[PDB]
């Protein structure tokens, strides 16, 4: 009388809490897990105002999901994380994630301190580090059937009935499109459109961007071929001073003499945009209904409003200067773009600037007969940049199919031979957990995931095929990068390093306190 | 349109299932672990009203919890089942199978199917139950020594300190004492007795009852040495008859003629039991204040309405005659008894039948400073009374201290090596698991378990060792049984086989469907 | 205007109504479809007490899920009559019947009107009827080496580890020995009684009965060779008659002279009971006090208010006749037993009628560790008894492993070809249907039903083995009559002709009007 | 599992969709047809 600690808090201490952050990563886990590899299924998501979503996407699931419970969240960053940094794989992250907890309960369960397990964990997980970097196969930058196959992997994971060549090939041209003069991929140079039209594979690639306005007046044309662009940020109105200023007229006459004055600079405003030689104008605010009229006389196509990240993407697609002053525009700072047309698509009316030949932004189109039909394909056009992306920036490629696992696994074992005692447990654990993906991949797939395993140890046995990976299709351990079947080094390296380092730090507590 | 399953229902399937079994049988393990073992520590459990409890004991902690979980009651099932096969072990049988469950867990996360598991499991319970058979040593059901040995484990497993030479010697008696013409012990011919007094070695053995009455008058004698006793099962009151019948009186005279011959027909059944040389008796039920007098004036000592129980006991210990008819009274229907004497325990007034030559029913009388403190005792020398009670009926043994397990464990491993494929998992996974008695035991001590496991493990290997395992106090591994440390193989025999049993059908779960 | 039918009333019509009968059923079909066959799974029942029911037993899980649906409780009614004519397959009936609705929904999505499905099922059930019949081997009804393999294959159905080849042979000792003289094998006959013990395997065949009671006296033997054993029905007490009687006593000595003489009537009561020879009695009603003793004085052991449901199941085992007049108690009418012994069990005191000569009533004593481990063996040993007696009463039978389904069903579609109209496609869908078995077990053993199914017919068309079947244990197509897996020709029979009626009666259905 | 129309929602179909508007769109015809013609007759409504 009284307690010390609030009487309004729950409190799991010893076994209990670590059982409890234990079986809270383990559920998260095994909620996406059934989602892994070509033969996996997807989730309908349903919220509270009766939205729904459908997706084979990891971490989309896990964000969708109201998870609630403290550690469950901590897993979810893993995946988080692993959609920041590499864009794909997030399945993987959080499924190693939940089998490294897993594992780590029957080292526990012998009484092995945590701190020990801890210590393993990551001395197993430095040393996948080391081993990932010999495994892996470099690639340049340019190596477009490469690049091309690194992007069907990844479509196919989403299932093998989205991942069309055309697809790949459109993907692939994008990112190579938007690659900076230092090697570096910006995955939001590559503008994401969706419009619902006859089918999937009307999906086409832009040289240029799409713009969701109309041209300001009809008597503009609609079209216009090898155009020169104008991006200004002004206003096209009449200029007002910053300080107070009233006008003050006594003489009747001088009435008009205002009134003209007002639109004889808006006449001069157009007639300098006309000088710089521009036919294409896009304007951030607004554009007097005088001005207008003035454009459409001289025959300049101009739209009015453009939303900034619009601009923005105007500029880095045509190479043309956001003008921040209509008497400092000069003809350097003019786009030039193919082709500049005022076109419905879908029954909505856009400005579609394209055909640019060297442009640093453009913008995947991507169709479809219905609203989340397409929103998939999106998700899976989203992975398949990432990865694309992340090959173009290290040149460094492992094969997929959970061969990568099972060589690593097996590296790991025979690393664990030279260490002493009981932390040995430990990396042993790190490299049994590995396996939770080739023997995922074989369950969803139907097969026995126990025979397939010794099949695949098998094959990567002393000096044998470090690509050696099962076949999800044909049932077989193949050659999987003989088959195509390739992804970035960094899926499995951010994956890796997530999972380990988010288990570490839930492994360290004993101890759990919650409020309300 | 309606569902066709009551909407008033959780239902768990495939994994969810086999987690709630699993998970609430380990769980419900857990709790009693900590009591195993000399080191092992007590619970105090209170109930709805405010009754206390606090044992060491397992069947009892786990009946005094009210646990509604579905699976947690089949393994309440196992404690409740080892109680009345043995008496001792409770705990153990417990703990094996919630090992068992947790071993099975990492099987079926691996995709070895749950009929597999159960096979393996069936498999290696039956070769266990073949090994502990060619590990069990054979005793005489009248070796005093090992049946002290017996005794003296049973109570140690409680606590060193309730382990007093004396009061295993006391139980060894108690129980040889009850055994019958085929060698069989009945736990009920040992009646307990729980008395408050000075100390917990005042607990002594009675050649006889104490039965809960006194004498019905108090001009009888209280104390009466060499006494022959008879047993009523009849009322000595005036009999009636069982057809109905009544009396007419029409002559004044006629009253006291009744009166009279009602007054002699009670002078006579005291008189017929004076003859047969009855001096103590025990009437099952009443005895008319009159004829009370007239055994008074004999010198004859007389409890009135005794339990029919103490009269099946009184029987039982002193060689008398439960008689029905006074008639049929004679002097080879009485019992024989040193000493009955009306004194008082602890202020309760009672009858002690006492120093009987040759009783087959006898009374542990149990003495301790506080109620609570007694209870306890009692529950260890139940247990004891137990194993002794198995020793003599099967004259087989095994060493303690893990030390049984150990040698299984071991040995059920080299029969794991000539199973085929998957099965074998199962069978190495069930030999893993009784190796639980031996950790926990460690555990419980503050010892290190893994390490110990190593030493035990060790001493019993290249043809080593049975009887090695840890001493819980040297922290060295000794040999059990030059140490007497020694229990029933039939301790061994119902725990293994109660606990595969139990698990077996609960790991053939897949559907658990639950109302309200 | 106020509204005819009621207000609270739920209505369903035409396809609504069709499709909710034809789910319900499919529905119920699906919750027990996860049990069938050897690789079977059990599920866990809870109810709103907290009691518990874990069990592999189709009809047993339908019952105790209290459904409230309709159409599904139309469908239990398949189950609970495959239990009472048969006493397994009751999986296999609701499975078949779930099956036709499903093959019905096909047809009814096609315009075929439901009369005319109806009309097909029937004609395709009774040519299955036909072709059952002549499918059948002809077999002995006391060929112990084909029953043991029918009681060998009902208890495997169960699980394989629940198959104890001794197991088989006492239910065939068990069932033999009740079959009348017209050789019909009366399932109350064999009487179950369930004790925990040591294990499964502790369970026996007791050619007798057990009795749950005491012997009055402890005088009495406890143990008795080959005795004489009488049956009374009426009480051995002082008789009184029916007419209103009353004694008048005026005479003070003629007072003990109705003690006494209601005494010797007692005494008398023993006296003729010894001269029939007697040394054991069974009364139904009470027996007084004194006459108890009198009865010890003759070692007579005696049990008092024995319940009328043993008195009938003692005379069936020893031969005796129920007595319900001490005066007319003759040596004929005396039972005989090899030994009457009370002795305890499970710690239970209890009577044991055990060794008779010519039983006709007996006793399955079945053992197990814990109590709900024990349920499920009895429900195992009550289905074999069933299908132990199927065989003895009809001597027919058939192979098992869905082989049978899969002969029955290639033989129908040869029938539905020369079948005009849209009748036909009833007829091939009633055939189709039966392949739900073999595809169920095939399903249930992590096999691939499709491939297999083509297997099996393979094996089958061309003459032709008909007892071809997939073996679950080895996933290879085996003769299944060589491999001893067969079962009784009812079981099909039964099966089939309840499912197709119940449906039939549910495909009429247009119409649902649900009250409250 | 959940309804797919709004279980919020009373639905007539068949004959009874029939009989409904049938019977409404007369009910609401026989409530004028007194004040037809020359002798018809005046509602009073109050609202
Ligand atoms: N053709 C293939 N055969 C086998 N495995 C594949 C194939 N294509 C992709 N995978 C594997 O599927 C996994 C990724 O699947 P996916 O469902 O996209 O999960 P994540 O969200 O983790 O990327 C990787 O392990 C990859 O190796
Ligand atoms: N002196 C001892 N040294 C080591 N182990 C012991 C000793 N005495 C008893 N044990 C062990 O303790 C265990 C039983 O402890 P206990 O708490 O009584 O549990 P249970 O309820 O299962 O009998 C057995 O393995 C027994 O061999
Ligand atoms: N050894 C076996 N191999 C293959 N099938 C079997 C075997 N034993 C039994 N069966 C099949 O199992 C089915 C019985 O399933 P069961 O679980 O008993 O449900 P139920 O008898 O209640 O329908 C029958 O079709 C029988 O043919
Ligand atoms: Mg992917
Ligand atoms: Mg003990
Ligand atoms: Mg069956």
């Amino acid at each position: 009388q009284p307690g010390v600690l609030p009487e309004n808090m729950k409190r799991y201490m010893g076994r209990d809490a670590q059982r409890m952050n234990i079986l809270a990563g383990r559920i998260i886990a095994e909620t996406v897990r059934s989602t892994l590899g070509p033969k996996g299924m997807d989730k309908m998501l349903v919220d509270d105002l009766g939205d729904v979503v459908v997706t084979n996407d990891g971490v989309t699931i896990l964000r969708e999901m109201s998870v609630e419970h403290p550690a469950a969240k901590m897993l979810i960053e893993v995946a988080k994380t692993q959609e920041k940094e590499v864009g794909d794989g997030t399945t993987t992250a959080v499924v190693v994630a939940g089998e490294l907890l897993r594992k780590a309960e029957e080292l526990l369960d012998q009484n092995v301190h945590p701190t020990i397990v801890v210590k393993g964990y990551q001395a197993a997980a430095q040393k996948a580090q080391e081993l990932l970097k010999t495994i892996a196969c470099e690639v340049g930058a340019q190596d477009k059937e490469i690049l091309t196959k690194i992007a069907m992997t990844s479509i196919t994971g989403k299932g093998a009935e989205k991942a069309k060549e055309k697809l790949a090939e459109i993907i692939v041209e994008a990112v190579s499109a938007v690659v900076d003069d230092e090697g570096k991929v910006d995955k939001d140079l590559i503008k994401i459109e969706k419009k619902s039209g006859a089918s999937i594979d009307d999906t086409e690639l832009i040289k240029g961007v799409l713009v969701d306005k109309e041209r300001v007046s009809a008597q503009m044309p609609k079209k216009v071929t090898d155009a020169k662009i104008a991006l200004l940020n002004c206003a096209i109105e009449i200029k007002e001073t910053e300080t107070d200023a009233e006008i003050r007229i006594t003489d009747p006459a001088k009435l008009m003499e205002f009134i003209e004055q007002e639109e004889k600079m808006l006449k001069d405003m157009v007639a300098e945009i006309k000088a710089s030689g521009a036919n294409v104008l896009f304007c951030q605010k607004g554009i007097d209904d005088l001005a207008q009229h003035y454009l459409a006389k001289e025959g300049i196509v101009a739209a009015r409003r453009v939303k900034k990240s619009d601009m923005e993407k105007l500029a880095k697609a045509t190479g043309a200067n956001v003008i921040a002053a209509i008497a400092a525009l000069s003809a350097q700072d003019l786009g030039d773009a193919g082709l500049v047309e005022e076109r419905k698509i879908s029954g909505d009316s856009m400005i579609f600037v394209e055909e640019c030949k060297h442009p640093k932004a453009v913008t995947m189109l991507i169709r479809g007969t219905t609203e989340h039909v397409i929103e998939e394909v999106a998700r899976a056009v989203d992975d398949a940049v990432g990865v694309v992306g992340c090959t173009i920036e290290d040149g460094r490629i492992v094969s997929g199919g959970g061969s990568t696992e099972v060589e690593l696994s097996m590296k790991l074992r025979e690393y664990a031979e030279g260490i002493s005692g009981r932390e040995q447990l430990a990396v042993r654990a790190f490299a049994d957990a590995l396996e939770v993906i080739p023997r995922t991949l074989a369950e969803n797939a139907g097969l026995d995931a126990i025979e397939i395993l010794v099949k695949v140890r098998a094959a990567h046995a002393s000096n044998g095929n470090k690509c050696a990976g099962l076949n999800v299709f044909t049932g077989a351990v193949e050659d999987m990068c003989e088959n195509g079947v390739v992804e970035p080094l960094r899926v499995k390296t951010q994956a890796i390093q997530s999972a380990a380092e988010s288990t570490e730090m839930l492994l360290r507590i004993d101890d759990v306190i919650a409020a309300e």
